[PDB]
């Protein structure tokens, strides 16, 4: 099948909400076949300014002080990390654009 592909967009004001399923709104396709790169998508929401970032980040280093928990999973889930002043969710997945889709579930 295809190698590794994920959305590579900078963090900008997004309109995605903490819904069971959300999109990154990104429109870029970064190739990650030059390594075991993975798709990492973190969606943050501060006061009335929600920013979403999408890029090929390894679920090894904690981004924004957050650790992805679904990189090995086929479905990327938005993890709620201690965010003061706003909420920041980060998720990863070796899937394709799987990151672009930020799943938000209370549970």
């Amino acid at each position: 099948q295809l190698p590794r592909l994920c959305k590579f967009c900078d963090v900008k004001a997004t309109t995605c909400s903490n819904q069971d399923q959300c999109t990154s709104n990104c429109n870029i396709t970064s190739i990650c076949e030059k390594n075991n790169e993975v798709c990492a998508a973190v969606w943050r929401r501060n006061d009335e300014n929600v920013t979403l970032e999408t890029i090929c980040h390894d679920p090894q280093k904690r981004l924004y002080g957050h650790m992805l928990d679904d990189s090995s999973s086929e479905q990327c889930v938005m993890k709620e990390k201690k965010d003061d002043g706003g909420l920041m969710f980060m998720c990863s997945c070796t899937g394709e654009e799987c990151n672009d889709v930020l799943i938000f579930s209370a549970i």
